[PDB]
């Protein structure tokens, strides 16, 4: 029998402790009565567990003993609620704050936040970290497009101006077969829901009010903050879609600066490009509201770099780094001195992808023996083999979401 001291803390976690006696085989459940024992108040303790820093892991084997984990004396044990706060960022630039499970895998929590949210099939979506006011829960705001934004917004924002620029987004994503506390998020912190496999299955415009909207926004500010490129007439008519999608909301200035990207702001006065978008309109004007974001969705699905995650890796052998580009059925070589496509690998010629993780290198097997193998530069290593393994897993749809499945060709 020996003293194993828990932390009990709220606002500051160190700040109030608890020791108590252990006895080796003593268990989870137990020692958690232990601690529920010496803390004064009241309360529901149904939600409250056990996290290990130097583990980095809950212990959620209620019935596991200390000596089963291989905890000891030198364990800074933390008791604290599993849900939390966190601030979540939709595609449409509103923010909720959201009770989130710390410790369920990211994948579940993600299900959780699209069914209060009513959007489909959210394997689709993830979380994206922070880089390094806010709303209520409500159909309208969830469910209606946002106003356009200031131009200023636009011109003042960052926004990618190469190739290169344009992995710094796929860095951020969440391991989705891991918990937010295994990966650095406290409560409080905020945390992007974004679309993440542009393969969308079953988008029907009346039976996801909220889904549909959703993704109208996230192309919207792709096109909008120069994330995806098109050419002045495609944003003509992407203008047009945006300007009859608001006028349509407004009734249950033009500014036409709010409608297009800012390179094309910095080229064209206000009155030069009124008339083209209000000519453009006239081949949507019959348009009802959400029939308008499905065709702004398909036309975005038309641009040539629709549907690619950029990603900076070294190829094996190579001595310069290239950009990998996952899309939803092929894997993209673009050489930089080049500038352009030099090798397609299709998903369907793809027969098994590993991490080794002595070297920190993605390996994967083709068809006629055909192997690939990179190193990771601007995402992890984790973040390319979630990615493929998470396309692979969404082409299954086809035939309830199969997650021992997904676990498994995202390596977790």
């Amino acid at each position: 029998s020996w003293e194993l001291r828990v932390f009990v803390g709220e606002e500051d976690p160190e700040a109030e402790s608890v020791t108590l006696r252990v006895t080796g085989e003593s268990h989870i459940g137990g020692v958690l009565l232990k601690i529920v024992e010496q803390i004064n108040r009241k309360q529901d303790w149904s939600d409250h567990a056990i996290w290990w820093e130097q583990k980095r892991q809950w212990l959620l084997q209620t019935h596991w003993t200390l000596d089963k984990y291989g905890i000891l004396a030198d364990a800074r044990l933390f008791f604290g609620p599993q849900h939390r706060p966190v601030i979540l960022r939709l595609p449409n630039r509103r923010a909720l704050r959201l009770r989130a499970s710390f410790s369920q895998p990211l994948f579940q929590a993600v299900a959780a936040i699209c069914r209060l949210l009513s959007i489909r099939h959210p394997e689709e979506l993830s979380l994206l970290r922070a880089p390094e006011e806010l709303y209520d829960l409500s159909y309208h705001m969830l469910s209606r497009p946002q106003p356009p934004p200031d131009p200023l917004l636009l011109q003042r924002l960052p926004r990618p101006s190469s190739l290169s620029d344009k992995t710094q987004l796929h860095s951020r994503w969440l391991d989705s077969s891991r918990c937010l506390m295994q990966q650095g998020i406290k409560a409080g912190d905020a945390l992007w829901l974004r679309f993440k496999y542009y393969s969308f299955f079953d988008l029907d415009p009346k039976t996801d009010p909220v889904r549909l909207t959703q993704l109208y926004e996230q192309a919207r500010w792709d096109l909008l903050l120069e994330e995806i490129d098109c050419t002045e007439e495609e944003m003509m008519v992407f203008a047009a879609l945006q300007y009859h999608i608001n006028k349509l909301s407004q009734s249950g200035g033009l500014n036409p600066y709010g409608l297009v990207a800012p390179r094309f702001q910095r080229k064209f006065k206000a009155k030069q490009l009124t008339p083209r978008i209000l000519e453009a309109h006239q081949n949507v004007a019959q348009l009802s509201l959400a029939e308008a974001q499905l065709r702004f969705i398909q036309a975005w699905q038309s641009l040539p770099d629709f549907g690619i995650s950029y990603v900076m890796v070294r190829f094996k052998g190579s001595r310069k780094d290239e950009i990998l580009g996952i899309a939803n059925n092929r894997l993209i070589r673009i050489d930089l001195a080049v500038g352009d496509v030099v090798k397609t690998w299709r998903f369907s010629n793809m027969r098994q992808w590993n991490v080794n993780w002595d070297i920190r290198q993605v390996a994967i097997e083709f068809d006629e023996h055909i192997n690939v193998a990179f190193s990771c530069v601007s995402a992890s290593c984790r973040i390319v083999h979630e990615y493929i393994g998470g396309y692979i897993f969404l082409s299954t749809r086809e035939r309830e979401l199969d997650e021992d499945l997904f676990l498994q060709l995202t390596g977790g």
